[PDB]
């Protein structure tokens, strides 16, 4: 802790980090024991920086405790954070200062114009009085050659007065045209003092996010940011909360360019692009889906980024060329990382005689400043040694629920309603261009007032530019609302297909978590997209259906069925009930007319955790001690409060308790104020069976799936596997057919017979 504090304080010395009005909180979240009792603003900042490093250790221990894959946190991560903290502070401070200066100049020029147009009115009144005197004197003297001169100079004043009033009217129009700009600029100039107060806190959160949060998923990244934000709030360090880190660490122009480079529109993905643009250590990218590798290739295309792999023999030559000519390089298969890159990643260079020499292997090589290397893997579960983790910054491209919902909503929109999707995609392009145009006009309008010399009225060209910029701004603004209303009509159409996209994300993440119960249950995102692709376009049930609602209902029904069939074919039969049960819960959550059943399912899954004392069991007649214990636990639910009385009052209860298949005729031993739906009926039957006849729980679980998903939902698993159709249609030539069997079973005969029947040589 002392080492981190000393490193942080020393590296932050160049930083301002000075705030005389800093108020020491009643309790300081001190992390350094030898921190002085009255800490200053700089000391509190460095203390917070140390705290960020320690919480990364705690976060890793948390995930490790939960059997999660963790990467080692090293002092190089700390050095990256402090370096990013220094860089962001200087960049944010320099940007803010220039903005305030630019706004100060524009406000002064507009204020000077206001004073000028005010004095023009007085000049106009004086000129009008002069004209009246000249005209009256000329007419009166005419009432009596020289008088012709008097009326001629009076006409000259008439032209001069008319010209002045024309300039006054034009200038009055300019004031109104710049009014809104003046009001906005005053507010930003007023809030300018606020941004400087919060820059130190904001840059600490941002720098910690880039240096540390790359490897973790969406949920953990929020946990670390919340943990850091809580520490800064409790340590009386000012930081803004309204602004998202995506917009703080990147500009709209860069985000638009990232979209043009095929970067998916996701907050996590945008953060990854920010890390790939602001990295001290060379990035290590994890993307099983592969958009990150493509995004890097298009982003550095103008720099001719070279693609290669560690397993390739030409990697050494390719790396040597990149180190010499300074071209960007992307190397894949880092799970087979080749250690000759250690000096390159560590940036161990010797600058002697104008030559930046790096010793690659046994050869000394001159290093070009434009060199940059990206290392990528397609394995999200790959483990890395601690030294490799220290030498790179992690950039994990994980799939988030929000992004997958948007992807599936987009895919169904393109499929079911292509015209609406085409309209929506056009409005994406139109709105982005309009926002870009508005930003350009604002900068141009500010720049014109920054470079204008003297007063606006002095130069007519400046006035014309201001009028044109406002007219263009007003016109581009008008296009914004009309695109907004059309985009709004698009969303009301997208609302109908929204529940389906929500279901799609739920299925995939259930499949993703299926690996927790068996190592063989590994399902990629592409496999789900193939299932989603099959339902949308290869659906035999959509042959003649034209209703949009009817087609949607068929798609939703078939999505659950096709997902079950494909997954359960590569699952042990004892786990088929688990997957269909969870799919039934997913569909149940998607029904508006059904209750949540949150408490019922909570007891169904954690009913054994309800600790009962010795006197808790009342020893109900006709029930085993273990059966009686399960009854009291079930009695905790409101619907089973009087279960014991109902059980005791039933003479036929003993007959049902010894029935061969009690799940078919479960008696009505629950009290409801209103009649329950058939799904709710099965849930209570499931709860009763678990307490009384656990040996029939699997049979009753199948009944619930029949109640929710259908009687024939699991019927296809009872039929022999049809390898003819699946291989010919559902399997791409790129996807291998993994035929895994329990001992005593060999599927080689299946392939031999299948190959003969197609008359395909194997």
């Amino acid at each position: 802790t002392e080492a981190l504090y000393q490193v942080g304080k020393e590296f932050t010395s160049k930083m301002d980090l000075e705030k005389p009005n800093y108020i020491v909180p009643d309790y300081m979240p001190v992390v350094y024991d030898k921190l002085p009792q009255p800490p200053s603003h700089r000391e509190a900042i460095v203390n917070s920086c140390v705290f960020v490093h320690q919480t990364l250790h705690q976060a890793n221990a948390r995930l490790a405790k939960r059997g999660g894959r963790t990467m080692a946190i090293t002092p190089r991560h700390y050095l990256d954070f402090i370096n990013h903290y220094a860089n962001l502070f200087h960049e944010k401070r320099s940007e803010l200062e220039e903005q305030q200066m630019h706004l100060n100049v524009g406000l002064r020029k507009i204020k000077e114009t206001v004073d000028q147009v005010e004095e023009l009115r007085r000049d106009l009144r004086i000129k009008s009085q002069e004209l009246e005197v000249k005209n009256a004197a000329a007419n009166d003297k005419l009432k009596k050659e020289e008088y012709a001169v008097l009326i001629s100079e009076a006409q000259a004043i008439k032209a001069d007065l008319a010209a002045v009033e024309a300039k006054v009217n034009r200038s009055t129009a300019l004031l109104k045209s710049l009014s809104a700009e003046r009001e906005r600029w005053e507010k930003t100039s007023e809030t300018f003092k606020n941004q400087m107060s919060t820059i130190a806190g904001d840059c600490l959160l941002s720098a910690a996010f880039i240096a540390y949060a790359g490897y973790f998923d969406q949920q953990m990244r929020q946990n670390l940011f919340t943990t850091w934000s809580h520490h800064l709030q409790q340590a009386n360090i000012q930081f803004r909360t309204d602004i998202a880190r995506t917009e703080y660490l990147s500009n709209a122009d860069e985000r638009l360019r990232w979209q043009a480079s095929s970067l998916p529109a996701d907050d996590l993905c945008t953060e990854n692009a920010i890390m790939l643009k602001r990295f001290n250590r060379y990035p290590l990218i994890i993307d099983p889906s592969g958009q990150a590798t493509e995004f890097i290739m298009n982003e550095y295309k103008d720099r001719k980024i070279t693609r290669t792999s560690f397993l390739d023999d030409a990697f050494r030559k390719n790396l040597e060329s990149a180190l010499r000519f300074g071209n960007p390089l992307l190397v894949q298969d880092v799970e087979s990382y080749d250690p000759v890159l250690n000096p390159v990643l560590n940036r161990e260079v010797r600058r002697t005689g104008g030559r930046v020499l790096i010793t690659l292997g046994d050869q000394d090589i001159d290093l070009s400043p434009s060199f940059v290397i990206f290392l990528s893997t397609r394995d999200p579960t790959v483990e890395f040694p601690p030294d490799l983790c220290s030498r790179v910054t992690f950039v994990n491209f994980t799939v988030t629920r929000s992004s997958l919902q948007s992807q599936c909503l987009n895919e169904v929109l393109k499929a079911e309603r292509p015209d609406v999707d085409e309209k929506r995609s056009d409005l994406l392009k139109l709105q982005g261009e309009f926002q870009l145009r508005l930003r350009q006009l604002e900068k141009s309008l500010l720049q014109a007032l920054n470079e204008v010399k003297g007063r606006i009225l002095d130069d007519d060209t400046i006035i014309t530019t201001l009028e044109n910029l406002k007219r263009e701004a007003a016109e581009v603004t008008r296009k914004v609302e009309e695109t907004d209303i059309v985009m709004q009509e698009v969303e009301t159409v997208s609302q109908q297909y929204l529940p389906l996209s929500t279901a799609c994300s739920s299925i995939y993440f259930t499949m993703e978590s299926l690996k927790q119960i068996h190592f063989l249950y590994q399902y990629s995102l592409q496999f789900f997209l193939d299932i989603y692709h099959n339902v949308l376009y290869e659906n035999p049930n959509l042959k003649g259906v034209t209703d949009h609602t009817q087609r949607l209902s068929i798609i939703t029904k078939d999505l659950f069925q096709v997902a079950f069939n494909r997954v359960a074919r590569g699952m042990l039969h004892q786990d088929h009930i688990t997957f269909a049960m969870l799919l039934a819960r997913i569909k149940l959550k998607g029904t508006v007319g059904e209750p949540t059943y949150d408490a019922e399912f909570q007891h169904f899954l954690r009913g054994n955790e309800i600790v009962l004392s010795a006197g808790s069991t009342p020893r109900i007649q006709g029930l085993t001690v273990e059966q009686a214990e399960a009854v009291v636990r079930l009695s905790c639910l409101p619907a089973f409060k009087d279960l014991i009385a109902k059980v005791q009052a039933d003479e036929q209860f003993g007959i049902w308790l010894d029935s061969s298949s009690p799940e078919q005729t479960v008696p009505y031993l629950w009290s409801e104020e209103t009649p329950a739906t058939p799904i709710g009926q099965a849930i209570h039957r499931l709860l009763l069976i678990q307490a009384f006849r656990p040996d029939r729980l699997l049979a009753m679980a199948h009944m619930f799936v029949s109640t929710n998903l259908g009687e024939s939902f699991m019927s296809i698993m009872e039929q022999p596997l049809d390898l003819t159709h699946i291989v010919g249609t559902e399997v791409k030539p790129n996807t291998p057919v993994l035929m895994c069997s329990v001992p005593g079973y060999d599927a080689s005969g299946h392939v031999e017979d299948l190959a003969a029947e197609q008359n395909t040589q194997i």
